[PDB]
């Protein structure tokens, strides 16, 4: 069978794909409540057991996707899980090439890193990351808003 490998970018921020966010035992065991869900597809994860607080980004893994919209709901969805002390897993597909957009954008606009040594930081926590063009292009533009104060 499939283990769960829920990567901790930071202690209170879990990364992972559609088969590591099934897994029930382990979200508990990391003390994560807030889940995000960057498919448009996908179900959200035992939301029949009332445990998590969900919010879904509906977004394809395309050419043509636009995930800077949905960076500030993430943001602050991260943030409220951050102001109480419990866990959040952002989770796409196989590459996960959408969540780690946002995860590099959030420590890209909390920590003060650049797109590289971000990049890097997640890179060297989870080897396997599909590349996205049309993502990295996004990303550069918003560390070039992070230097300008927007
Ligand atoms: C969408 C996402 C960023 C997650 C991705 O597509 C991973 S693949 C990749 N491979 C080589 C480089 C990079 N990304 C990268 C990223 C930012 S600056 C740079 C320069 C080398």
């Amino acid at each position: 069978s499939h283990m769960a490998e829920l990567t901790p970018i930071l202690p209170f921020l879990f990364l992972g794909n559609e088969q590591d966010a099934q897994d029930l035992d382990t979200m508990q065991r990391l003390n994560i409540g807030y889940v995000i869900n960057v498919t448009t597809h996908l179900p959200l994860y035992h939301y029949e057991k009332g445990l998590f607080n969900y919010k879904r980004l509906p977004a394809t893994d395309s050419n043509k996707q636009n995930l800077r919209q949905y960076f500030e709901e993430a943001f602050e969805f991260i943030e409220e899980a951050h102001q109480c002390g419990k866990g959040l897993l952002i989770h796409c597909q196989a590459g996960v090439s959408r969540s780690a957009t946002i995860v590099i954008a959030y420590l890209m606009k909390h920590t003060r890193m650049t797109m590289t040594d971000a990049y890097k930081f997640v890179k060297g926590k989870r080897p396997i990351i599909s590349p996205n063009l049309n993502f990295m292009g996004q990303l550069l533009e918003f560390e070039e808003d992070l230097n300008n104060g927007v």
